[PDB]
């Protein structure tokens, strides 16, 4: 295929969709993707919003599937 | 060889072959092939659609071969 | 979206908040960031301005949020 | 040197060498190399044919040494 | 910023800085930066110099701060 | 610096020094560096020579200092 990544992304930071991040340490971030460009995902939480690096990101799963 | 990859997802999409995906971090992820593009793989379980990163996969079995 | 991972680094760099850094290694770095380029951050902590790259870091999580 | 890689895996590949690979998580995979490309080697063994991710692959140690 | 990483590494090996290295496996590397380009650093402790990929490199912590 | 890496490498192949190559794994491979290219280093033991890939090398430590 052809540029499935960013119509995913796009949808969870325009639909809002909850997600689970799971990083390569291990590591489960949970919340909303607020943005997100080339290099890196803003994920919002109830307290703050962090800056992810795809690189350390293994695997995105939201908690409803978003049509693209 | 030239441009593997891309067939051997692509026949496991179209035959809808249920796979094993092997993380760096030592999960296994199960489902279908749903999609794939330059850096990620859909994966469809019981539930939803999943984004993998591929720097992230080790590797894809299947349940069985391709062509 | 496109280039929010400088204007996330620029915030946290000119209002010096606060970050806790999460490597790829399960390590936890706290400090200031001093500056950044294409590949490395610079941390700043009570001691010393430790070189961290960008390829080994999972999540950057501010005590606030920044508006970028 | 240059373009060592390709002479190597080419040889595995035309020989059927039995191999043992290592991935970067501590996996070790065992067969023979079916084919490979600029991104993946596939792997079978008795029952599958695998694809492995280079990125993932730490070590290629052949059964007995090939030459190139 | 615009090319930090370099004259981070210059200032760590002309003013011979002690640091330590942390790679990516929880090893930590102790000792001189030698010298250093696009993809290693060369690291010499008691015994060696050593080439360290700057891929396995989490983080660089001297000794004392570089100007 | 610039190309550092490579007179490292044409060191080591050609005076056969042995080393001690360390993967992200945890695992340490000793032999002597027989050849190199962009992506691998070859390794040879008492057994076998094995492919390295450069990108799962962390460091090579050698027995005495090479000088190029």
């Amino acid at each position: 295929g052809q540029m499935l990544q960013d119509p995913f992304l796009n949808a969870l930071a325009k639909e809002h969709v909850p997600v689970s991040i799971y990083l390569v340490n291990g590591i489960k971030l949970q919340g909303q993707v607020e943005s997100f460009d080339q290099y890196v995902v803003l994920l919002r939480n109830t307290s703050v919003t962090q800056m992810v690096y795809k690189h350390a990101i293994s695997t995105i799963v939201p908690a409803r599937s978003v049509n693209l």
